[PDB]
């Protein structure tokens, strides 16, 4: 009868309000917190009014009709969001489809820096409003954040402020906790942006293929019927809150958590801890659940997928279904393979049957299909061993520096801030994955590379500069990392016009936090590669060493500004000659 009433009844007032605020904040990122709270209230009031008499007028209307109508009431819409105001002319589903399009993944809003004194005072005088502020702030900085996951992260936030506002030291309790949370948000955001990116660019079939591989790894003892059910239900959950249907998304995610936990004995022995937790905790715990031990009775696949004489017959009859089965079974027995590698192997299996089932005697052709996988497995293992050997040797900052040089040579047209952010994110992959048991290194590395490279691809949709990057981002989801790995310096690139002020440093740097200095120095490294792109990585390491030395020296000088002014131009001059 009335959908708005249905969701309000199910989710509760608090969660309904939470998700509705996120939804509004994600669509309208530049509008004030004052304004969003009033739409949140007005909509909520309508849901209560509808939940009372469902037969009331306008209550029959869809969430999209109602949420999109409310978005067109917002003061100064044409002035602030001209691009988004045109959509308000259109009917549904055209209008929401129009809204979704005009979202910003890099809205350049100020860095989210904690103030222990002022925030604790805001939390005390009204916690409900203080938590609302958090949802708003993070939502407009991550327009594709997993809605119910945000409500979960907003509880971690509240848990930190409840612990640290009465405490003796208000900074030393709160500063490293909110930095760890900001770290966790960046990762949750990254995973859920790859999901939405995969829908936008490659489609539902691609997201399903990815989910089959991942869940098969996480739940190896689950039947193919069970894994299919969960993938079907999970893919609909992600499709919904990637498309802004946060009320639908939240309801469906809770149902799937309820399902996985009712059937946990047939799915995995790792879910017992997750299933005895509250609703938001439960959903988060399952999503991040440890992989189940391999079953003793795991079947041999050679007979079914290489030896059997009617494989072509099976394959031809229903391709997507047969391929699903192979993906399911091969992923189950390889928790030591990345998802992208499993999708690569599946695409090589598909290719072998396409070829072999055109020839005179197929069985003799596809008998050795599994041996076509060995080179696909050794390539990534090489790149992980090589990058981890480099990381453990030189550390996060130099490894990051090695990667900024690698990717600035690949895509020198890409902005320095973008190259630096990607180099630094790729550097974290070394820190996170190289320390893990070497069996867990490959999956960790490639699954986090997918996040880092999807970031780069998202930034590159906004400001396209490179046809090589476009091709790597749009061609094939499974072949992305290999595609990016394959890029070399463009021999037809014109070296950056040397601008002296680009490499000019002042005393301002000396007061900066550690990482903020790194960013400034790493920004300079990128600008060096752009001006002298044929310079060896060993040349660049030397020159930036000299830059670091110079900065440390002048920050410790009596007259810091005089030191930068006298030393700086000499260093820049001789740096040009060292990079020949
Ligand atoms: C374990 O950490 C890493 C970090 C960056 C990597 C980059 C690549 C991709 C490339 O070759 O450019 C491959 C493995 C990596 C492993
Ligand atoms: C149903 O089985 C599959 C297996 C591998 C797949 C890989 C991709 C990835 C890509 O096409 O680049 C997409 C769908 C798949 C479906
Ligand atoms: C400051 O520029 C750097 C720093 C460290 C690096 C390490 C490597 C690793 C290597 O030298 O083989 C490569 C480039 C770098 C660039």
């Amino acid at each position: 009868k009335s959908e708005i009433a249905h969701r309000f009844n199910d989710l509760g007032e608090k969660h309904f309000k939470g998700l509705v605020l996120v939804a509004f904040s994600q669509y309208l990122q530049q509008c004030p917190f004052e304004d969003h709270v009033k739409l949140v209230n007005e909509v909520t009031e309508f849901a209560k009014k509808c939940a009372a008499d469902e037969s009331a007028e306008n209550c029959d209307k869809s969430l999209h009709t109602l949420f999109g109508d409310k978005l067109c009431t917002v003061a100064t819409l044409r002035a602030t969001y001209g691009e988004l105001a045109d959509c308000c002319e259109k009917q549904e589903p055209e209008r929401n489809e129009c809204f979704l399009t005009h979202k910003d993944d890099h809205p350049n809003l100020p860095k989210l820096k904690p103030e222990p004194d002022a925030q604790c005072a805001a939390f005390q005088e009204d916690p409900d409003k203080f938590l609302g502020k958090y949802l708003y702030e993070v939502a407009r900085r991550h327009p594709y954040f997993y809605g119910p996951e945000l409500l979960f992260h907003a509880e971690e936030y509240k848990a930190d402020f409840t612990e640290c506002c009465p405490a003796d030291d208000k900074l030393a309790c709160l500063i490293p906790k909110l930095d760890a949370l900001k770290e966790r948000i960046l990762l949750s955001s990254a995973k859920e942006r790859l999901k939405c990116s995969s829908f936008q660019n490659f489609g539902e079939r691609a997201v399903k293929a990815w989910s089959v591989a991942r869940l098969s790894q996480k739940f190896p003892k689950a039947d193919f019927a069970e894994v299919s059910k969960i993938v079907t239900d999970l893919t609909k959950v992600h499709k919904e809150c990637c498309h802004g249907d946060l009320l639908e998304c939240a309801d469906d995610r809770a149902d799937l958590a309820k399902y996985i936990c009712e059937h946990q004995d047939s799915i995995s022995g790792k879910l017992k801890a997750c299933c005895d937790k509250p609703l938001l905790q439960k959903s988060h715990c399952i999503a991040e659940v440890k992989e189940d031990d391999l079953p003793s009775d795991l079947p041999a696949l050679a007979a079914d997928f290489a030896e059997d004489k009617e494989i072509c017959k099976h394959y031809k009859d229903a391709k997507d279904v047969f391929l699903g089965t192979f993906l399911y079974e091969y992923s189950r027995r390889h928790p030591d393979y990345s998802v992208s590698l499993l999708l690569r192997i599946a695409k090589t299996y598909e290719a072998t049957l396409e070829k072999c089932c055109a020839e005179a005697d197929p069985p003799a052709c596809y008998r050795t299909v599994f041996d076509q996988f060995t080179p696909l497995v050794e390539e990534p293992k090489s790149l992980v061993k090589k990058n981890c050997d480099l990381f453990e040797e030189v550390g996060e900052y130099d490894f990051q520096n090695a990667l900024i040089v690698r990717y600035t040579k690949k895509a020198p047209q890409v902005s320095t801030p973008t190259l630096v952010e990607i180099g630094r994110t790729l550097g974290k992959v070394g820190s996170r994955c190289c320390k893990l048991p070497e069996s867990e290194r490959l999956p960790c590395s490639e699954n986090h590379l997918a996040l880092a490279l999807n970031r780069l691809c998202v930034l590159h949709e906004k400001t396209p500069v490179s046809e090589k990057i476009t091709k790597c981002c749009t061609d094939s989801l499974a072949e992305r990392r290999p595609c990016f790995s394959a890029l070399e310096l463009d021999e037809g690139y014109v070296p950056k016009e040397f601008k002296a002020e680009t490499f000019t440093f002042h005393a301002d740097i000396c007061t900066l936090p550690e990482d903020e200095k790194q960013i400034k120095k790493q920004s300079a490294l990128a600008e060096l590669v752009k001006h002298k792109p044929k310079a060896t990585k060993e040349q660049l390491k030397t020159v930036l060493g000299n830059f670091s030395a110079f900065v440390a020296k002048c920050c410790g000088a009596e007259d810091k500004e005089a030191c930068f002014a006298e030393e700086g131009p000499k260093l820049v001059a001789s740096s040009q000659l060292a990079l020949a």
